[PDB]
């Protein structure tokens, strides 16, 4: 819904580097200088608003997305480590930026 001129916006709270355990939760979130509608990206890849599509299915992980004006949100939920590094960024029609996300094994080679 655009209301009023929402061409493009500007950044003004970047995205964060986030590291969590195995089954941990992520969280990003960033601020802008006026309304937009962008779109989220997760390993280099377009996330969907309502569902996703592709290889990945609708039913493989949770995750939460936050979208009010000039502030954006997106959590997360158990993450796997097989994602380890992430790529967790919101490219927008006059903002480009991302972040990290690291994922380190719960366990480590101890026995065996």
């Amino acid at each position: 819904g655009s209301s009023g001129s929402s061409g493009t916006a500007r950044l003004v709270a970047g995205l964060e580097d986030v590291q969590v355990y195995d089954g941990e939760d992520a969280v990003f979130s960033l601020d802008l200088s006026t309304i937009i509608q962008g779109t989220w990206f997760l390993n280099g890849e377009e996330l969907k608003s309502n569902e996703p599509e592709g290889q990945v299915e609708p039913g493989a992980l949770r995750y939460r997305i936050e979208q009010k004006g000039l502030q954006h949100r997106l959590i997360l939920h158990a993450v796997k480590h097989q994602d380890s590094g992430a790529l967790v960024g919101f490219s927008c029609p006059g903002v480009q930026d991302s972040a990290a996300l690291t994922i380190q094994e719960s366990s480590g080679p101890s026995s065996g």
